[PDB]
């Protein structure tokens, strides 16, 4: 029914790292770093791998902060997105043809140029909350319906 994805937010006390994707799913929006989990890889190892592949950063310590299921009406496959945070990174963000990382101060997060669900759950991530979410989209711009709940265990 659902396909596993990861999403990693590099969140420091006064700034967050976002990446502008060049092509494919979500091109032209700022987002965290992530993608599909591979065969024989754990969700957390997938999250670490996608952070390096897309940002050039090395993370050791990840922690789980959320699980969000996305439905696109007319598309059979649900996206089961496992969301992680770190403050604890090595390396310099790498701009590549696929991805342009930038730091944002926490009061200048570019919500109008992000997926619209981020306006709902990012405020929970910034206050160190953990959450379970479901968003039903019509195409890439319109949230038809959603649920979002804070939890003590992701």
């Amino acid at each position: 029914a659902s396909r596993l994805y990861t999403l990693v937010l590099v969140l420091q006390p006064q700034r967050v790292l976002l990446g502008m994707k060049k092509r494919g799913f979500g091109a032209g929006r700022w987002n965290g770093f992530g993608g599909k989990v591979q065969e024989g890889e754990t969700i957390e190892d997938g999250a670490r791998r996608e952070l390096q592949e897309e940002s050039g950063l090395t993370v050791d310590a990840l922690h789980k902060v959320g699980q969000i299921v996305f439905e696109f009406v007319g598309e059979p496959e649900l996206m089961d997105v496992h969301v992680f945070c770190t403050d604890s990174i090595q390396g310099t963000p790498v701009e590549s043809d696929e991805m342009r990382p930038c730091w944002f101060q926490l009061d200048q997060i570019p919500f109008k140029d992000m997926w619209p669900d981020d306006s709902y759950w990012f405020p929970l991530l910034l206050q160190k909350k953990k959450f379970h979410g479901y968003f039903k989209f019509q195409g890439q711009d319109t949230i038809l319906d959603y649920t979002l709940r804070e939890v003590d265990t992701v």
